[PDB]
């Protein structure tokens, strides 16, 4: 017998891994042609960023299967340690037997390998189960859809840090100064070297700011939960998805635009993504107060004390997403400006959400 | 009042993703240069090597500093929350600035951005000591050099995950056939794509496989400790340092080599990674064992009934590997062919270590 929490735990870690690895071209693709072929640099991200979506969902849900299957299976031994290692081993395959079957549709191997890689995670799982029925004592107390909150946490924390790290490794990997170039096209100046790069630093700023504060809302969010649903678990999986696409957003923001209409549409682009990773958590958060009895806390219940604190938590990206969007087409002159003010407002506002909310209601009671 | 369980794992996967970013270039170093410019190629990757041993090193002592920060700390809040979030982004900061003083040390620009980032990294301790001890409330209920054993497990488990999950990130990454290319080259075939890509992935096979039953036999040795004291933790930090280089070890063995004798080098080279990296688990499982009654149960305590079990799970490796080496030297002939069917030998004894061990108890014991 022994403990299953350390293997579940590195097993979400390897899934989260697997789960944000198409991103890594998205983030690479070249910021701007500088030879108006918009046309085909559009099209290569269009596909890349669809690939990637249908990556992550379909990871999502191996994910989603190999919780429950180790949730029917209360304890670990080593050799279910070694079938999970095989599990996670077959697994990892499929974003490239995914991106082979994309790019080359035509040919009929990508989806023979496809479907293998898929029985064969079919059959480790099958013979995991049936190692575990073999032996009753390694099985659940009770058989021997409620979900597992550490797992869900830990996916999330996971692909939280690959997300806001991302832009750093990428400056680590690629944006260190050569000594003759900066010899002889910077006059040997590394500060002129540093200013250059200052954008991508820039970048790395708002995306790692913003992935923080929207790890530290969903913590502040899932630690009130007791029970977490099938909804639940897709809507954090639809948020966490569409999170992946701050770096690139941020990187796009930060980018010298030619025209200001591009800088226009690239804010525009990047408040949309922001919208759509909050809505998702806004959105499961109302589903956990639909039932509540079973979900929440009793302190974070209805009229509870830290229910509208919660609220404002909850809602502070949301619509300040919607206010920077509107303000886009409402003024289109300090939209820019707007949204370069809004990225140190809102920190500011979360360190003192709870000053904030307190003077929100000794204003709105006796209003 | 908060758990910090959630918030101090996140920052363990920070941490972790942040320690393991200079491997990166040395895993995407050319292979061989094929115009026996071999000088500028080896000096290029030693370089390289130092550089990441050294940024390794330096975060691991960061995150040191921040496991004992945090367990002085016994509770979080959310004003903690984002002070932990800042401490980590100026942590981030750490391997850039380093690489940048290592490449231009001439210059005196890179060492005021190291000495800078230090002390701002100083400055966040500070400023979340001093918040922690004006709340007395939140501090640690004994104070209100043993380390703890979920941060050592989780920075295993997310350097683990890392490492493993390298080689198959790049193939996603850069190793799609392309259409044109496909078309032109190989006669419009996509099997001979895949039969000439086909040695990334046997590396990619060893080496998951090789970084797995590590990551089983860690953790088998980590579930039986109670307590985790500063030499383990510094020779856990080590051996996951020398994990780091089994990705290039294996490209390097996987890739064709000119000459029998490159080939045997190869060999020595991955044989002797894997020897460090075992070696000090090794040595680590022996430092417990030094004080068993304050470090193991009593299950693994000496005459146990899993002493001589754990034994086998810790030494099967370090043996193994220092039997190719010698073999390596010894035949000079099968040596390549000793390292494949050991490659392939060491999963079986490790899945049957139960069945082997007992067999030999049954045979050393009347023999
Ligand atoms: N995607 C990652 C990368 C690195 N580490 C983790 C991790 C580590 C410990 C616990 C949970 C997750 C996840």
């Amino acid at each position: 017998i022994q403990c299953s929490q350390r293997m579940l735990s590195f097993s979400d870690a390897l899934l989260s891994i697997i789960a944000t690895v198409m991103i890594l071209p998205v983030t690479h693709t070249e910021i701007s042609p500088e030879q108006q072929f918009d046309r085909s640099v559009q099209r290569l991200l269009a596909t890349r960023i669809a690939v990637y979506l249908m990556t992550f969902l379909i990871v999502t849900v191996a994910w989603a299967a190999h919780t429950r299957l180790f949730q029917v299976v209360g304890k670990t031994d080593d050799t279910l340690a070694l079938l999970n290692l095989a599990c996670m081993m077959t697994i990892t395959f499929l974003p490239y037997t995914f991106s082979l079957m994309v790019t080359f549709p035509d040919v009929p191997l990508g989806i023979f390998l496809f479907c293998v890689c898929v029985i064969a995670i079919g059959v480790v799982q099958a013979l995991i189960v049936g190692y575990a029925f073999h032996f009753p004592h390694l099985l659940s107390p009770q058989i021997q859809e409620p979900l597992s909150k550490e797992r869900v946490e830990a996916f999330s924390d996971g692909v939280y840090a690959i997300v806001a790290t991302l832009l750093i490794l990428d400056i680590c990997e690629d944006n260190v100064p050569d000594p003759k170039d900066v010899k002889e096209r910077f006059s040997g100046s590394l500060v002129a070297a540093l200013s250059a790069t200052g954008p991508r630093f820039l970048a790395y700023f708002g995306s790692f700011a913003t992935v923080g504060l929207l790890w530290f809302a969903h913590h502040s969010l899932f630690l009130h939960v007791r029970k977490a649903t099938r909804a639940m678990g897709l809507l954090n999986t639809l948020s966490l998805a569409f999170v992946g696409g701050l770096p690139l957003a941020y990187q796009q923001t930060s980018a010298f635009a030619r025209q200001p209409r591009d800088e226009l549409e690239r804010v525009r682009v990047s408040c949309t993504i922001i919208f759509l990773a909050s809505i998702f958590q806004l959105a499961m958060w109302t589903t956990a107060l639909l039932h509540q009895a079973e979900t929440l806390q009793p302190s974070v219940w209805f009229g509870g004390r830290e229910h509208v604190l919660m609220f404002a938590k909850l809602a502070l990206y949301p619509c300040a997403s919607l206010l920077a969007f509107a303000s886009t087409c409402l003024l289109s002159r300090f939209s820019v400006g707007i949204f370069h003010l809004m990225q140190i407002a809102v920190p500011c506002a979360f360190l003192l959400l709870r000053l904030l909310v307190g003077l929100a209601l000794a204003t709105l009671r006796v209003l």
